[PDB]
């Protein structure tokens, strides 16, 4: 099976810490704070909140076409995707808000600009088709910076960060 556009997914990643591994998944609400958060799973607690939509799939040369201009497709490696989140019908996206070095992620409706563009990559070639069950590194095409999990006090948090981090994206 290999991932397709128009569909409903969930980005999901392993975090460890002192010897304790769980999966997290992406999640975000459309009220008052903007942010993601990343939720436990074991399955997670809320499942509306944390399912996305693939709305669309474009080569960057493609993309940066329509954007200069203005001035259930297959994925595939090097593409920049869109992800609209399906309660909150905003978009995820790379803010410009710190929190040092990396940017925040969140919600929003502006669909226009390259913030809620992110383009994927594989985890270890470009063109080929994106298989359900492969890992995936996303990059911000505005800011260039990896959709990343973070640690900070006594939480995991997400962010847009230099270093990468793999995204188990399936279907449910």
């Amino acid at each position: 099976q290999f991932l397709r556009t128009d569909d409903e997914v969930v980005l999901q990643c392993t975090a460890t810490i002192h010897k304790e591994q769980q999966k997290l998944c992406l999640a975000a609400e459309g009220f008052g704070n903007r942010l993601c958060f990343l939720e436990s799973t074991s399955v997670p607690p809320d499942l509306s909140i944390c399912t996305f939509v693939l709305e669309q799939s474009l080569s960057v040369r493609a993309l940066q076409e329509m954007l200069a201009n203005t001035v259930h497709r297959t994925l595939l490696y090097g593409h920049a995707i869109l992800l609209r989140h399906s309660y909150s019908g905003m978009y995820l996206c790379c803010l410009s808000t710190s929190r040092k070095l990396a940017f925040d992620v969140g919600l929003q409706e502006d669909t226009t600009g390259e913030a809620c563009w992110w383009t994927i990559h594989p985890a270890s070639s470009e063109g080929e088709k994106v298989r359900v069950g492969d890992d995936l590194i996303l990059v911000s095409v505005s800011s260039e910076r990896y959709l990343h999990l973070s640690y900070g006090n006594s939480s995991w948090h997400v962010d847009a960060a230099f270093q990468q981090t793999l995204w188990s994206v399936a279907p449910i």
